[PDB]
């Protein structure tokens, strides 16, 4: 009856205490997870990469281990990617990737600058103190996605409100469901409206993409839009909030940043590694027997890629436990690895670069409004973060 995965953090910016010792002894081991099911726990950097690169592992798992019951909820179909296996994941990712290009993401920089400035304009008009989460972390990323999707500015308010409601988690089952149906309704109308009046947005591009093959219908488009939005919003928001929190709690690194603004890119990469916000890790099931770190994984067995522990493997980086923005960026696993690796990562990087540069330049002497020990952390969420971040500035 294998030991329960360490979850408790005596320091909120750092991993659960017990994890380092498991990683040093047994980087592939057995554990009991939050559902009460026992699975393979993979904590070593090399092992977690080998696991994520191995296309023997399916993403269509028998148990949701991070959850109270082992119950894998309702899954989306073609175009949603997250729960697809090859060959259909892959060809559908390929279709998506044809239009959701890194070129298209780079082309969104002016948009992101504008959105970031608009939100800061609003923050500075009010003073002082504000909740950065509500007013900035949760708002910017969904607005970036609405530009990606061609949403005109008159339509932003509704999109923002619907995206936000979808995201929040002081909510019972029905409220949660209601928020999802309100979103799906919005995206269905958005799809129709792009079919009527195409534009230069991602959805209009997907509508006319080359589709041999017959697969891009309204359903496929709704699944892709919803997954892009969902995957892009809470993750980026968590990074903005936690990354700001960790920087404000790290006046040493922040000083290095103010002394040398060219460190923003490296800061963003060190923040990604340091926070690895997918705190519980990628869930896979073997579809054949596989050998991983000398240990044999049977067909049908479930495995949890603990990307957070891997991002602190001392074989990955030296003194993994210092938060050091001067590091030359290493290949962290915050965006995953292999076939399911974050498709929007170049966009997330651009957003975070613009956010952190603009935030610290525009609000100099930004400062926590309460102590760090009073902040409330996202203990049980798929994405780790803070619920609120009260701050003031000059
Ligand atoms: C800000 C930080 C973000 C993090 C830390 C993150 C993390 C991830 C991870 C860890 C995966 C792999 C999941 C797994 O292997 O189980 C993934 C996939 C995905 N991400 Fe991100 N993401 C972030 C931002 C974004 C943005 C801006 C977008 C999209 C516009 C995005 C869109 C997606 C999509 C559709 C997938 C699934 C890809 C597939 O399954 O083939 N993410 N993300």
């Amino acid at each position: 009856d294998a030991p329960t995965v360490p979850k408790a953090r005596s320091c909120p910016f750092l991993p659960p205490d017990g994890i380092a010792d498991i990683r040093a002894a047994a980087p592939v081991t057995r554990a009991t997870f939050t559902s009460g099911h026992e699975a393979w726990l993979v904590t070593g950097y090399e092992e977690v990469r080998a696991l994520l690169r191995d296309s023997s592992f399916s993403v269509q798992v028998p148990h949701a281990l991070a959850t109270q019951d082992g119950v894998v909820t309702q899954k989306p179909g073609r175009g949603s990617l997250l729960w697809q296996d090859e060959p259909e994941h892959t060809s559908d990712r390929k279709l998506l990737a044809k239009e959701f290009t890194v070129r298209r993401m780079q082309a969104l920089r002016p948009n992101i600058q504008r959105i970031v400035d608009e939100h800061l304009d609003a923050i500075e008009a009010r003073g002082g103190p504000v909740d950065l989460v509500k007013t900035f972390a949760n708002a910017v990323p969904s607005m970036v996605i609405s530009d990606l999707f061609g949403v005109p500015v008159e339509r932003r308010a509704e999109f923002q409100d619907i995206a936000e409601a979808m995201m929040r988690v002081d909510q019972d089952a029905a409220a949660t469901e209601a928020a999802g149906m309100r979103l799906g309704g919005l995206l269905y109308q958005l799809v129709q409206e792009r079919r009527a009046n195409p534009g230069d947005d991602l959805i209009s591009a997907l509508i006319t993409t080359e589709d041999p093959d017959g697969v891009v219908d309204d359903m496929f488009l709704m699944n892709a839009a919803g997954t892009l939005l969902i995957a892009a919003h809470d993750t980026t928001a968590c990074m903005i909030g936690l990354g700001t929190a960790l920087l404000l709690d790290s006046p040493d690194q922040l000083a290095l940043l103010r002394e040398d603004p060219s460190l923003v890119g490296n800061a963003v990469e060190e923040l990604l590694r340091y926070l690895t916000i997918g705190q519980f890790g990628g869930e896979r099931v073997a579809t054949r027997d596989v050998e991983l770190g000398g240990v044999r994984i049977a067909k049908g067995e479930q495995v949890v890629a603990h990307v957070l522990a891997a991002d602190f493997d001392p074989a990955f980086v030296e003194e993994p436990e210092r938060f050091d923005i001067t590091r030359r960026p290493a290949p962290h696993l915050a965006f995953g690895f292999g076939a399911h690796q974050c498709i929007g990562q170049q966009l997330a990087r651009i957003e975070l670069q613009i956010v952190f540069e603009t935030l610290f330049r525009r609000l100099p002497g930004l400062r926590l409004a309460k102590p760090v020990e009073e902040l409330r952390f996202r203990h049980d969420m798929v994405f780790y973060g803070v619920h609120e971040l009260p701050v003031t500035w000059h």
